[PDB]
C-alpha cells in the first residue's frame, strides 16, 4: 500500500486503475485524485499496466 | 467534524481533546497531530473548552 508523506506532495496516475483506502472508490487511469485520499492500493490486473 | 485541505495547510491543537476520525486514536491537548489524519471529531466535554 502506497503511503503519502510529506515528500511526496502530490501524485498522479495515469495507467492503470486505484482503490480508496476509506470507501474503496475505484478509479479510472487518467484522472487527478486531489488529496482526500490517504493510501494507494495497488491491484492485479492483466488488461493493463499500473 | 472538521475537514482538513490545501487552503488550511496545517492545524495544531492546544485545549482539550481530540479523537481520529480513521482508527479512533485519542489525544491529548498539548502535541501535535502530524498529517496522517484527514478529519477531526469534537467531543462535548466539561473537564476542558477545546
Amino acid at each position: 500500500q502506497f503511503n503519502i508523506d510529506a515528500t511526496l506532495e502530490d501524485v498522479i496516475l495515469i495507467n492503470g486503475t486505484a482503490y480508496n483506502a476509506h470507501t474503496r472508490e475505484e478509479i479510472r487511469s487518467p484522472c487527478l485524485i486531489s488529496r482526500t485520499v490517504h493510501k494507494l492500493t495497488f491491484q492485479y490486473t492483466a488488461t493493463e499496466e499500473p
